[PDB]
């Protein structure tokens, strides 16, 4: 798909067998989802952005379908305003910026 | 050009006669630049990012050249760890997300 940016670049994702709305975010190094339950062992991690740092749970090697494309990588879960798919997964689906 | 996401999508920009490095961020609604004293009037504003809200100064109709392409729009100035080009400017240079 080719996506314009006049509107937030949101796509549907399926994870843990559940559907969710996520934002394709080229400025995010990692992927972070709102608080939710994921199977598997998690490790406490901290990530920072604008506003400061937050504490999150890191789940490794999680399968996730992003708008029909398949990826398997690290997924962070914590107090974020919205689900964000970062560069770690975006590259897995051959996502690029063009103009 | 086509920008890959293996690394942060950093490009050179020109604003206020100064050259800077800025991140092409599809997840940012607005454009936020590191502290710099631009001439002109501005209005106070609050923007939220991952770690909370930060107070910024909003300047309107600022000419900015992104990787050679010209654009003009609202730019927020404040204590951000990096310069961020949001969708308000990305749509002006015809930037798209592709996969
Ligand atoms: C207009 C601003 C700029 C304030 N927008 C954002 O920060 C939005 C916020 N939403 C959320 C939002 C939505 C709506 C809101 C709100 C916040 O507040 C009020 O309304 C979540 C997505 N971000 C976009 C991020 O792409 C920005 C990016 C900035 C950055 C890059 C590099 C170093 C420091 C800061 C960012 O936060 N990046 C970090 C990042 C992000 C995720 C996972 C790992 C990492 C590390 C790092 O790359």
């Amino acid at each position: 798909p080719q996506i314009t940016l006049w509107k937030r670049p949101l796509v549907t994702i399926r994870i843990g067998g559940q559907l969710k709305e996520a934002l394709l975010d080229t400025g995010a190094d990692d992927t972070v989802l709102e608080e939710m339950n994921l199977p598997g062992r998690w490790k406490p991690k901290m990530i920072g952005g604008i506003g400061g740092f937050i504490k999150v749970r890191q789940y490794d090697q999680i399968p996730i379908e992003i708008c029909g494309h398949k990826a398997i990588g690290t997924v962070l879960v914590g107090p974020t305003p919205t689900n964000v798919i970062g560069r770690n997964l975006l590259t897995q689906i051959g996502c690029t910026l063009n103009f």
